[PDB]
């Protein structure tokens, strides 16, 4: 049945051609709440509305501040490689971020000293490689989807730099020269990049692993985030993985929330930096609150990126039957955030009650232990 | 049934959580063309994917450079009102150029000379306000739908300057003052905007208009842009209005184009400045191509804004059962386009012939004469 | 009498209307020195020259980037509460210091571990509230009124996030499941923020004291810096506050300086960062050396704020009969100059010599101790 | 013989490794005029210090911003075409000014009209095609080069709208249904842009010329600037053209100007924009002043491109043995000068000898008519 | 011999006038690799092309931001002293890096603690002075001759804070008032800047020494770079200077790489920062790869200043007869890259081998020991 933008004796009809699929899916945004005012950068963009780069063995999609101007420090891809295939060995400026939804994979990066480290992710886990180094990503028998993070907006998929690029675009006679080979025996190499490409299923990672004189990293660059132990409440919980954890993660923190239906991720805001947001699954509503009165209420579901501006109000309710996964990303070396609830719970009752204009009843319920998703009981 | 981001031996099904119904709205950009090539910014945006403004009496929603930051020279808003109600006088730094989608209304205007200007406007007629010349539009019995578009992409629909926010937060004594009345005489002025407002249905034009010492204005503030001939060829219609012949609509340049199911609009660039876009009715696609190999295609239907860079090479395809409907909009004081049809037939045979690797038969085809909008025969 | 801008044979009598009140409050500016020469920014500005915004129980006017363009770092509220008035329970990005004037007040905070702190401050303390932790302000019998300053220019007293302003414009659905309540025992929460609000004197800080399952903070948000031995000169004494002793005060490195009449704040400069600066009481001169030649004089008196640009050579000469004080403040963890005397003490006679054409007799005044403030004996 | 970077007991010589034949070549940089001082932005760049891009039938090298920050409003292009080879059929956001160094070559252009203009280039010819109207470039039997002049220093001819670049990235069908033609019968287009390619010598200019629906340009789009009576003074001539004159070329001023040996273009500047040079042949030198006092000495030789921001004042002195020749571009639609000769010979003689402290002996020769080209009699 | 930029069947003779001599310089931009392509800044220029200032007693050139945009963040200075010619005591906000190429000089240098530090300076040993303290340098009996790098690239030689600058700038009663001395004490105060001025040739080092109230500095400002041992490989040396061994060198790290003939700096990239060349002697040729294909070749010789984009591939070729000497400078507390071939060496043989298109003959010269420089066996 047909929504139409109308509230009590506010609104109308819409009267010209319109978007019915889409006014569906943003009901809080046709509809929004009495209370939303102002106006508010747009803090919500879909990974549908995004060309998708389509290779032999996968494809590569991006949220980048050329399609949400408010993230100037974050951008995203949504990558897919078919089993087997390559995400093709690779370096760039940003540091990169990354979650896997969907199967597994290899990757492999070497650091500043030489040293190479090789590891196999799974669902629900992250790596994470620091700006500069070279890695790269083989999907296995089931083939991989995931997510992957840049601190810097600007970030594109199509200028990253390639191995195989780097030499098409070198002298044959320095790559000779380079490596103490004749042209003759590198007469092969390709003569475009790869990007991603197709390749047989690599063996067991133990076959795989390479020693060196410098000897083992220091610290993994992968993480099995969901076998740790979350902090759980009633509505839901949080996985969270920051540099204090997740040790060579310093310049991304992350936070996965999932929340029941009836549920909400509650309200709070974050004393550190932005939040950037990726929705896996159900369907939400934010809204963001950005002082001097302003504020804005937006519709998310999977596929969606969302965005909090430094330190602005919000809270994360579950508005559909299933339950709401989603991630909390932030450029910084740990995870923060002050909860309304625990913070009025902190401060003198009678102090409280002469802000809210309420009585006892009310600062009767505060608590003072944080509880960051909630279940309308 | 569910379409996937394969085209050929490229790409993969999708794994994880998606959206399938802007998937289906998106089928080039979940498959684009083999063709497409390189990073090139966001170029559409819907409007549904904006938080709407609800007052008494219709809504008013928006894009502007902080949803679509590609357009830093134009925003828009799509506004209704419910028959008789009244967008309160006010003005702004922005230029606004309108096109009446549904409905109709009466606008006022006053012009640096103190000469006011009063016209009902029906479907299918434009407005053009001069920066900062103080406004109003009230509907009529049948209500009204619009889309405006002003010449400032930072333009926001709600810092605006409305009348009674003027007063409200003006001196009682200095207003008093102004008029040479009492603070008494003027006690009841509102405290507060009223935006849009619900009032009785205005009586006939001639009742209203209002002569002056300084007579009528040297040019009208409205235009019945398809009360003109359009340009018509083979697969539809070009109705074009700018500072040629919309005398006053100096910084603002429009064309209405309708294509029938099976043409296009042909390719085509704009030699003079960007191109805005929004899209009435339909489905279409473009591909806007950005130089050095660089190119992507959009989907577009029924309340998106599109958009084209300064010279970047597109045309418009209209990919479904029925007409399509779509604005054309420049910052600039007139229309322009080259036609890469009529400007290969207006040189040398054998010249064409040598860069494109074809001969005669191809050559032949060619057309002098403009064919905007042209169909598949 | 009649001060004009005459030197020697330069200059000549104002003949239009003028200021003459400030034409004597800026001696040094009407008549620079002669030494003075070519352009500088400027670095002076009077809090006496803004809009002041009143509420019930008090008043904030500030000097932002908007009134001061060097300063985009730094930005500052002179603000005043009544007896009992609290400014409303808030937070905002900026980091925030503070200075007591007059009066004394109870503040309180949250960290980002759910941790309050809440301590009464009086007349020469300090506090400091890192970068989005809420905090909270009450005046005690005798009312209060205090200096703020915060790490961004940009910084508005009117864009704060107000506890109240965010409940007000959050869903009340929200609101209510948040806290696990009904809407109606959230009826009556205020409709609008405070900021600054009436209220009953506050009890003992004891009874206010909460206690929670997270324990003490750290270390405290306030510092009581007149309690600490100064660096004493002839001419006055330094009392300095930085991120080395004021523990928390990580971005904000202060120095309030005292100057008798007759003496002076010595020629120095900061290796670190730019300088801002409030007058509490006296008067001053000072000229900012700027290199390329270019230096130029201001006056300042009780509420002016001043500035010097990174490493610019000054120096702050009371020429005043009462004394002199005033605070100096960096963006900085710590506090750092370098005395020009210290400077040419610790390098070889003949070196020193060689470079200012003087002899012995100079450079044996010279001294190695550091003396900030020195006397006119 | 080795030159020594020393003046009177000023300087000293080099005593690391260095660049003894751009030393030479910079004589007035190694040794500074005495009167030069302060820091002035680069003013020179030589063409040879550039990435030459080779291809079949030609070259292209730039000079841009990126190798010219102080020229942010103009670029220039030295591009070589071999007999018949033709620069692509291409366009651009920037409109294009050129000279005709060496040779001869054919060009065409169509208007937004959809006419087209086709005519034949020779030494000492300009063109100038206005933003974004589509064009090319075929040299003769005796090849062509020819100085490309941009009005945006932001341009690169690697970022220019080629032909068959924009055809090879349209989705065949699209391309197809454009013209009415199969798939098949375009199956033969280049998959890649050819940008300069070789080709068969043309035939007559006259068998080229292509009639149509819309008649003649109303004006030619190239200037036998050298048929032109030049302004001639004893020293030299200027041979100007502009919007005045050269009709079509509204967004470039230009002016040829040939020096004699011993001979100097006269003291002044521009009152309109900045000055952006090349230089043809010889070897000259100048000195730009900024005012306060700041001035800087740069040497030319052929090759180098020069520039003189807005106003500054500067003379072009020939230095060398043979004629020097160079171009003086403005992006304004017309060439203007203040002589300083012409300036103080239009006031009161006791008015300039109050100035100048000199007497009737200096104001008498003084002359009123221009001369912007003087010899050293 | 005339070098013409032709290859193969691309390119063409130069048939405008020319610099024949420079041509000669830059062979591979004449006539660049086949496998260059597409747009990248300009990475080139040197000190021969720029204004050099004279003074008694020496000469400083710089190269900044305003001669080579791309380098933002860093800028140099080529300065030379006469024996006993001292740089006159001054600050500056930039932090200062120092190599010693010819001679030897006394430098002094005042902490934030009222400390001075002072060395004599030899060839191959470095100096670095934090941002904002007072220094200088004498030359010794050979005279000196350096380059300096600051941490800004908006810096200018010009524009530094001098000690008699600054008194000359400030009003004497003030600088009586100071130090306690009469204003004639110190009438014979320079009243100008002296910037490098002639002066006696000074005593021992330990002559010079002072002590004071403060004791030693905590690290030294000078480094021996040359008595360190070098990482040696078969084609040269490198020597590596930063935070970690040069410890007060906060914000500048440093390496000096010797190539023999037949030699080159092999192919890697940096993964924290830019980096900045200087070449003291020999001729090279660098190809930097800045993804996306794009890749451009430049040749360097003494005197000239390089640049490399954070991450960008390089290598630095010796395609002279003599050794290749230049430093490698990046703003940043630590030194790192990533060498290709140690990258390739530390991951799987047959993963490798699938990127290239080579087989195991490629992979088993692959080495996974670091080697900076190889020689073509
Ligand atoms: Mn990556
Ligand atoms: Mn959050
Ligand atoms: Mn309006
Ligand atoms: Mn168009
Ligand atoms: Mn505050
Ligand atoms: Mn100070
Ligand atoms: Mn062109
Ligand atoms: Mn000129
Ligand atoms: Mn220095
Ligand atoms: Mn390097």
């Amino acid at each position: 049945d047909i929504p139409q933008p109308i509230r009590g004796d506010k609104g109308a009809t819409v009267k010209i051609p319109r978007n019915i699929e889409r006014d569906r899916q943003n009901p809080d945004m046709l509809v929004p709440p009495e209370t939303d005012h102002g106006t508010v950068s747009n803090m919500k963009f879909s990974f549908s509305d995004t060309h998708n780069r389509l290779e032999k063995g996968g494809y590569a999609r991006e949220v980048t501040v050329r399609e949400l101007p408010i993230s100037e420090n974050l951008a995203s891809v949504n990558m897919r490689l078919k089993p087997g295939a390559i995400r093709e060995l690779h370096w760039h400026k940003e540091a990169e971020w990354a979650y896997m939804i969907y199967g597994s994979a290899r990757v492999t990066i070497v650091d500043e000293k030489g040293r190479s480290f090789i590891d196999d992710v799974g669902e629900g886990d992250l790596w994470y490689f620091p700006s500069g180094l070279p890695h790269s990503i083989q999907a296995l028998e089931e083939g991989a989807e995931f997510l992957l993070v840049f601190d810097d907006g600007s970030f594109s998929e199509n200028s990253v730099f390639q191995l195989t690029d780097w030499l098409a675009h070198t002298p044959k006679e320095v790559i000779a020269a380079n490596f103490g080979v004749t042209k003759e025996e590198i007469s092969n190499l390709p003569g475009k990049e790869k990007y991603i490409f197709e390749n047989q299923l690599p063996g067991s990672l133990k076959d795989d692993i390479v020693e060196g004189p410098n000897g083992e990293v220091p610290y993994p660059f992968t993480y099995r985030l969901l076998e740790q132990e979350p902090i759980e409440s009633e509505g839901g919980k949080v996985y969270i993985a920051d540099s204090t954890n997740f040790k060579v993660s310093k310049t991304i923190a992350s936070a996965l929330v999932t929340v029941e239906p009836g549920a909400m991720r509650e309200l709070h805001w974050h004393p550190n930096t932005h939040e950037w947001q990726y929705y896996i699954s159900g369907k939400a509503r934010m809204t963001v609150f950005a002082s001097d009165g302003h504020a804005r209420t937006f519709n998310y579901q999977a596929g969606d990126v969302g965005y909090v501006p430094f330190a602005m109000g919000h809270y994360v309710e579950n508005i559909g039957d299933e339950p709401l996964v989603f991630l909390e990303i932030f450029k910084d070396d740990h995870y923060a955030d002050v909860s309304l609830n625990q913070w009025l719970a902190m401060l003198p009752e009678t102090f409280v009650q002469a802000h809210l204009d309420l009585g006892k009843d009310f600062t009767d319920v505060l608590s003072k232990e944080k509880h960051p998703v909630v279940k309308k009981k």
